[PDB]
């Protein structure tokens, strides 16, 4: 699914991402936006042999079970695809697992490089929430 940048906003709300661990829920969508482009769909293969996943590109180094990344770790205790549906439950619940982590947003370099420090309450501008 490709979200709507308020259709999505809206969907990271009910679920509880706005404010968790302090961030604004426009941190949230500008790391969505730079990750996928707000497609679930969005797959990415690392150098190392792992594969980042969904909306928010979570790693299968550790976060999730794609039974192609030797060694790896599984802390979400789901299967990387769960990561890819329409339903962002899965991407949501994982997302929250990582920036408890203690680096915050700082696991994603696009967050990192293109959102941390910019005015991320652009991202939810106009929109009913
Ligand atoms: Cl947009
Ligand atoms: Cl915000
Ligand atoms: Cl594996
Ligand atoms: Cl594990
Ligand atoms: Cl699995
Ligand atoms: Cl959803
Ligand atoms: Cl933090
Ligand atoms: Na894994």
């Amino acid at each position: 699914k490709v979200f709507g940048r308020c259709e999505l906003a809206a969907a990271m709300k009910r679920h509880g991402l706005d404010n968790y661990r302090g961030y604004s829920l426009g941190n949230w969508v500008c790391a969505a936006k730079f990750e996928s482009n707000f497609n679930t769909q969005a797959t990415n293969r690392n150098t190392d042999g792992s594969t980042d996943y969904g909306i928010l590109q979570i790693n299968s180094r550790w976060w999730c079970n794609d039974g192609r990344t030797p060694g790896s770790r599984n802390l979400c205790n789901i299967p990387c695809s769960a990561l890819l549906s329409s339903d962002i439950t899965a991407s949501v619940n994982c997302a929250k697992k990582i920036v408890s982590d203690g680096n915050g947003m700082n696991a994603w370099v696009a967050w990192r490089n293109r959102c941390k420090g910019t005015d991320v309450q652009a991202w939810i501008r106009g929109c009913r929430l």
